[PDB]
């Protein structure tokens, strides 16, 4: 159905990590795009023309949208059709560090809902990988969300974001102080969306939530969530969206709404608008 | 090598609990509190902080030991001279509780208060890293090195928000995060454990690592590894590293662990050596 696109994209997920985790070895040309910590490789470009070209000879009528695409000057317009939305290194502060969670991640939405995501974490070799109405996995492990519902015995995974603007990174820092002296049982952060989102699909950390991050960063890994049975909304605690800038993943609706009413939210220019 | 023969035994011991630490975290587990509702304790800590000092009280009777649980329970945690195995027999046990994937078993042994081995047994993963004093760091035999990055602006820290609730004391830890944060550097991360991150220094893949409140037990297996790899350790003030301080940072180099030094404000904690 889009078994056939999923199969693909797994084989071509394997395959983009393959050229990351034989590039991390390698010495690299750290290059800047927004702001001085805001990091890009030619393996992020390379990764995701490579990606591009392969589902363009397979899917010719397909759309992307993927992050080092869009900063060459391509739309992050969602519309209808079956859009393949790429990060070609989720991760890229931690793959110059050789930081070791670096994460290709492929969503595939049509009609603006995703069908299937995959998230493969090259240098732990974890496949991720959900479709609609079919189950989350890891490495053929079928996952399942925590059950906790006591936000005093959660385990947050959250980053700092991008931003060094003071107020901005002061606004992030307030938001953890809030949640972490409601208490809750700790906050981790490994240096990727999607990973700490598979690793609230895989159970072992309770929520994810975020500001800034783009439908790229999200787009594999929010399925992913969900078919482990957890659920996606704004930090608004409003309808997750895609394009919005803000999540929260969380095992289950209880601790999703207790995290929004902590978030100060920042305001953020959305993907799908000038 | 006189303590050669400890460290070996060390790395039996480290890897036996890890296999228990590892068995259990796939199980059913009963969590316990300690000194306040987040900090953490199950069967599995005490059973393999048990296990490990009867195996050495068996083999080095004269040793002294210095264990998380064992001083949880009343033992003292001051540092002699004497020949001392410093346990941490899960360092992660939130990160245990909740199954998150970074749990560690860690022995540091000091003779004359200085270290002479470390050894972190990183389950999950399935990663030994150890190191003896002038002999090297390795993770799996594989000798590591910590990273050249010597500025501050292309650096990766880790740290930890630590054990407090207080207020007052998270906005310091918070305020310490906001100014290292903007210097700025390329990020900081967290994975939950103190001698995991500090064996992360060690092999390159972060630059540094600093915390106040940790322990020695969380300290004492990891920092040789940063130093037999190349590292440094420093206290927070700059000066020199204390393993009864409650305060490291374990970095690649002076520079960096000089240049996160300066930013931080110091906040106030018991020693391991007061009561
Ligand atoms: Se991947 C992952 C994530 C969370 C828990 C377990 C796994 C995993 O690899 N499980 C597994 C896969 C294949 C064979 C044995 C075990
Ligand atoms: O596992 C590692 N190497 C390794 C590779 C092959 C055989 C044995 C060991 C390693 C690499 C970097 C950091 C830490 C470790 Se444990
Ligand atoms: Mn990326
Ligand atoms: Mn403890
Ligand atoms: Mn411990
Ligand atoms: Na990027
Ligand atoms: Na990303
Ligand atoms: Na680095
Ligand atoms: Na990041
Ligand atoms: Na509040
Ligand atoms: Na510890
Ligand atoms: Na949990
Ligand atoms: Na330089």
């Amino acid at each position: 159905p889009w078994q056939e696109c999923m199969d693909y994209a797994v084989t071509l997920a394997r395959q983009a990590g393959e050229v990351v985790c034989e590039a991390i070895k390698n010495e690299m040309n750290v290059m800047l795009k927004s702001s001085p910590v805001d990091l890009v490789t030619a393996t992020d470009q390379k990764v995701e023309k490579m990606l591009i070209s392969s589902i363009k000879e397979k899917y010719p009528s397909h759309s992307f949208i993927g992050e080092e695409s869009v900063a060459a000057g391509e739309k992050s317009i969602l519309t209808d059709n079956p859009t393949w939305i790429i990060d070609p290194i989720d991760g890229t502060t931690n793959f110059v560090h050789r930081f070791p969670f670096v994460a290709v991640s492929i969503g595939f939405a049509v009609n603006k809902k995703i069908e299937f995501g995959v998230v493969y974490s090259c240098v732990e070799g974890k496949m991720y990988t959900a479709r609609k109405g079919k189950g989350a996995f890891c490495n053929g492990q079928k996952l399942q969300v925590s059950q906790q519902e006591d936000i005093t015995k959660s385990l947050l995974v959250t980053e700092l974001g991008s931003s060094r603007t003071p107020e901005t990174v002061r606004m992030v820092l307030s938001n953890m102080e809030k949640l972490f002296c409601i208490p809750v049982h700790g906050i981790r952060s490994v240096g990727t969306a999607a990973v700490n989102m598979c690793l609230v699909a895989t159970g072992g950390a309770d929520a994810y939530y975020e500001m800034g991050i783009h439908c790229w960063d999200v787009a594999g890994a929010g399925i992913i969530v969900t078919e482990a049975g957890g659920v996606l909304m704004d930090v608004t605690g409003g309808p997750f969206d895609l394009m919005s800038r803000r999540v929260i993943a969380a095992n289950n609706r209880i601790l999703a709404e207790r995290i929004a009413k902590e978030i100060q939210v920042i305001p953020l220019q959305r993907d799908d608008e000038d």
